[PDB]
DNA sequence: TCAAGTAAGCAGTCCGCG
DNA sequence: GCGGACTGCTTAC
């Protein structure tokens, strides 16, 4: 096999690399790497190295990396550009792995761990590490074993050994219900004291040194706690054994309103799963506790236990350890589903960066572009300092608030990357400028043609057409990967609907799920076999199809995020290729494209309908248009359709055979108008939406920009067994909206779109009557909480104090002096409830840490004083009033009337 | 919330609006 | 009480 790196670091004048050799073995080496950098030189000087603008460069080879860094400094002193890759380890990787890396994940040691620390005086701060570590569970991917380190003797209590027998039993049997599939994979090690525990953990770490290190909050808690605890007990040299190169650094991470410390372990790649999740999941969660996320992702129940965690070890050490084990397994289960580790490895090895650099789109693209240019003996420019400047973005059309019965949407394929490719936007392809007219003039095709030589954007930029720029070339490669995975995702989605249909008529039999590849549309043979399967087998197949879809989603959406990130990086001052000319060339072209095609679609439909000056495009945002299809349906007459699926087929055919060819013609003309390099504006049908045939449903509505709902029957070729609500921006979609309120508002919307006004009125009446019975957590609002201190004046709200912050201050006064009460954490999220006048808390609201039950110290009083009236008005009625007013209907029945008497 | 971008909505404070 | 100037937070894209 070809070799591949595991980790790389620069330590002084040495590169330290861990790698897998040609025989599949892990090895480590220290290389006295001599870096090269470049300076411009005279033409009369024969060279093979040229900068991206074709200017000749001389290569300077340095005796060592320190000399190279010093030369860069002196070049700044002189006032001359120092060209080349200044991050020497990336240059090292480029030289050492000068080929497309094929990695073998089975050879990479991925460690997943979690620790427990009993603390009787509040949250145990990792920077102090003053309490014993009393449990560590460490899963190793190569061994496929959970290694459990259990402290039996501590100043906070001496306990008996954990029992694997009781751990396996059902909770109804008094057990901990540790999943049976991992019971045989646990290796349990009890310790008589903490020094022995930690010395053994370090010896173990030396034998099985993680390459990828993950877990939940490991970067902010577990890692620094272990490091600092060992440092406190044994000293610095021992703690540094956590690094394979015995090198660590305290890293200060700054944010707008403060900073925190982490520990960098040279030679390890830490990928904290909470951060992988936040980056790759495309969720915004009301809480990021492992229990909350596990429930959301896996539908597992939260780990139950009596009393506070600070007393759990002494009261129930059995459960304490079992829950530490389960915590590690939960992260493994989330990854089995989401596959974020796989994704990180793919991206990291593709770019040739430290794996943890996947968190930085700028570092990722810097490396991809550097490797691409290096292959042509080209030399990258030096990064420069730029002042931050705002610049313009996408166009969003103002919709007329209203119901919209039949709607068809269209959207451009990966817009910004396609614009980069079409126009040929790149640092080195800038050809010049042209005198710009008002955007309106280009949209209406009355401005004079920008250029008859170069490819243009309506921001005034021109680009070469003789050769692709490095940005277009490299963005295309990642786009093509994204396209492949999106294909698998959609097939799995379509396959899912096939199974859902079959689940309506399952066979009464005992059988097994079919062995199929869900990434490809089911063949006729498979479909025939599916109709003869039991419900048990069908549901298992559905689960597998959905997991396949999720894997496809992870792979496709995050590759799209990467290429969108390149477009955005052009507008970030820290990017080597930062250039507002290029950033704005993309966004401005996007604004034109959207409004150009709005005009073309309107013109086309006015022609087909024999109307004039009517607006068929009701809305658009960035790269999508929404088209009213009422008139199209009406030309046939709703009476001629057999069922809902019949008119859906009709619209699907109309979009593909009539509208899309017209759309293509429009964009081809725009391409010629801008003299672009390649036509890549590909816009096809996305959604088909409308009410169920014969119903009083309204189909859809808009309240304003970025706020709408549609009853969708077909989404990009996936025909749904049951209609699916597409709701964007509305309160149902916001993590700040109470859980039970999201549910209720969604049902109100469903009834509006599918059933009509009377159905909505019936549901509203019921919810209003019963909502006071809802669990307090399900009706609490949620908010991030920043700058708590700023608004704290003697424990009371200062001027302009935000409502959620006021709630936190109320909470803080209520638990004052209690060292065991949960503390609100600056920057994290809280639940918020309004309080009735005259309450003992002394203010109109209270807030506590999100994802948790409010402390028993005050719970009863909070429950007693909750202001249900205010809660309902703010979170439910106000938003519903917005939906219904926009849709021109009433959630409460109006005077009959027509009572007229009895009945 | 360390880590590519902009557009734009709603809640809430403060306070004018004769 | 509504709504502009402002902050804070959250979406869509
Ligand atoms: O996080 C984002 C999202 C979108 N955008 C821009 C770029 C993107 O091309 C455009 C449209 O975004 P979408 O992801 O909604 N769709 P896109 O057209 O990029 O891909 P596709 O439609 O093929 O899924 O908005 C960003 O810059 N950052
Ligand atoms: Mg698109």
């Amino acid at each position: 096999m070809k070799e591949f790196y595991l980790t790389v670091e620069q330590i002084g004048d040495s590169i330290f690399e861990r790698y897998i050799d040609s025989n599949g073995r892990e090895r480590t080496r220290e290389v006295e790497y001599k870096p090269s950098l470049f300076a411009h030189c005279p033409e009369s000087q024969a060279t093979k190295y040229f900068d991206i603008y074709g200017k000749p460069c001389t290569r300077k080879l340095f005796a060592n990396m320190r000399d190279a860094s010093q030369w860069i400094k002196r070049m700044e002193d002189i006032g001359l550009e120092a060209l080349g890759m200044d991050d020497f380890k990336l240059a090292y990787l480029s030289d050492t792995y000068n080929y497309e890396i094929k990695y073998d994940h089975t050879k990479i040691r991925v460690a997943n761990f979690d620790i427990e620390v009993t603390s009787p005086d509040g949250f145990p701060e990792p920077s102090q590490a003053k309490h014993p570590i009393d449990a560590i569970t460490h899963y190793d991917s190569i061994d496929d074993r959970f290694y459990v380190f259990d402290l039996l003797n501590s100043p906070y209590g001496n306990v008996e050994e954990w029992s694997i027998e009781i751990a396996a039993k059902l909770q109804e049997q008094g057990g901990d219900e540790v999943p049976s599939e991992i019971i045989d994979k646990i290796i349990y090690m009890p310790f008589d004291n903490e020094k022995e525990l930690l010395m053994e953990y370090l010896n173990f770490w030396q034998q099985k040194t993680p390459v990828i290190l993950t877990g939940w909050n490991v970067e902010s808690f577990a890692i620094p706690y272990v490091y600092n605890r060992i440092k406190n007990i044994f000293g610095e040299s021992t703690a540094k054994r956590l690094s394979p190169h015995r090198k660590t650094r305290v890293k200060v991470i700054e944010n707008m309103y403060g900073s925190r410390e982490i520990i960098t372990l040279f030679g390890i790649s830490v990928l904290d799963y909470i951060d992988l999740y936040k980056k790759f999941s495309f969720t915004n969660q009301p809480s990021y506790s492992l229990d909350y996320i596990s429930e959301f992702e896996l539908n597992v129940g939260k780990l139950k236990y009596d009393g506070p965690i600070s007393k759990l070890r002494e009261s129930n050490h059995q459960r304490y350890i079992s829950y530490n084990i389960i915590a590690v397994y939960r992260v493994l289960q989330i990854d089995a589903k989401r596959q974020f580790i796989n994704l990180s490895l793919d991206m990291g090895y593709y770019a040739k960066i430290q794996i943890q650099s996947v968190f930085s789109p700028i570092k990722t693209w810097d490396a991809i572009i550097f490797n691409s240019l290096k292959e042509q003996n080209k030399v990258i420019p030096q990064g420069r300092s730029h002042p931050v400047q705002p610049y313009p973005g996408a166009f969003v059309k103002e919709p007329i608030p209203n119901r919209y019965k039949y709607v068809m949407s269209f959207d451009l394929t990966s817009l910004y990357p396609s614009i980069i490719r079409q126009v040929n936007i790149s640092p080195e392809t800038i050809a010049g400028t042209f005198k710009v007219a008002p955007l309106h003039d280009y949209i209406n095709a009355v401005a004079e043609r920008p250029s008859d030589v170069y490819s243009c954007s309506p921001n005034g930029m021109m680009y070469y057409k003789d050769r692709d720029g490095v940005v277009p070339t490299e963005i295309t490669k990642v786009f093509n990967q994204r396209k492949e995975h999106k294909g698998y995702m959609l097939a799995a989605q379509r396959n899912g609907e096939i199974i859902k249909e079959a689940l309506h008529n399952p066979n009464l039999s005992v059988d097994e799920p079919l062995d199929v590849d869900y990434r490809f549309d089911f063949s006729d043979e498979i479909k025939e076999k599916i109709k003869k399967l039991s419900a048990k087998s069908l549901n298992e197949m559905l689960f597998r199809a959905q997991r396949t879809e999720v894997a496809g989603m992870t792979a496709q959406i995050n590759r799209k995020a990467l290429i969108n990130g390149l477009a955005g990086a052009l507008g970030n001052v820290w990017f080597r290729y930062y250039d507002l000319r290029n950033a704005t060339a993309i966004t401005t072209f996007g604004q034109m494209a959207l409004q150009w095609i709005e005009r073309k679609v309107n013109e086309y439909l006015n022609e087909v309908c024999g109307t004039e000056g009517e607006a068929f495009v009701l809305y658009g945002d960035t790269d999508s248009i929404y088209v009213s299809a009422d008139k199209i349906i009406d030309k046939v007459g709703e009476s001629k359709f057999r069922d809902t699926n019949h008119w859906v087929d009709f619209l699907d055919k109309f979009a593909r055979e009539r509208m899309e060819p017209a759309i293509d013609r429009g964009f081809r003309e725009m391409c010629e108008y801008m003299n672009n390099k390649q036509h890549l504006m590909f816009m096809d049908r996305e959604a088909i939406a409308g009410p169920p045939l014969g119903s009083k449903g309204i189909g859809g509505f808009w309240t304003g920009k970025k706020r709408y709902a549609l009853n969708v029957w077909d989404m990009e070729g996936t025909r749904y067994a049951e209609p699916k609500l597409k709701i964007m921006g509305l309160e149902t979609q916001k993590s700040s909206t109470p859980k039970a309120v999201q549910k209720a508002l969604k049902e109100c919307i469903r009834r509006m779109l599918q059933e009509g006004e009377e159905s909505l009125q019936e549901y509203f009446k019921e919810f209003e009557k019963e909502f006071r019975q809802l669990n307090y957590i399900s009706i609490a609002s949620v908010s991030s909480a920043n700058n708590i201190a700023k608004y704290d004046v003697g424990g009371f709200p200062g001027p302009k104090c935000p409502f959620h912050i006021r709630g936190i201050l109320t909470y803080n006064r209520a638990i004052k002096g209690n060292i065991d009460a949960p503390q609100v954490v600056e920057g994290e999220k809280v639940y918020v409830l309004p309080l009735r006048e005259g309450n003992p808390f002394g203010d109109k609201c209270i807030a506590w840490p999100s994802g948790t039950e409010i402390t028993d110290l005050i719970k009863d009083d909070v429950l007693h004083w909750m202001d249900y009236t205010v809660l309902l008005e703010k979170t439910f009625i106000k938003p519903l009033e917005g939906f219904t007013s926009a849709a021109k209907l009433d959630y409460e029945k109006k005077a009959s009337l027509f009572d007229m008497f009895a009945f």
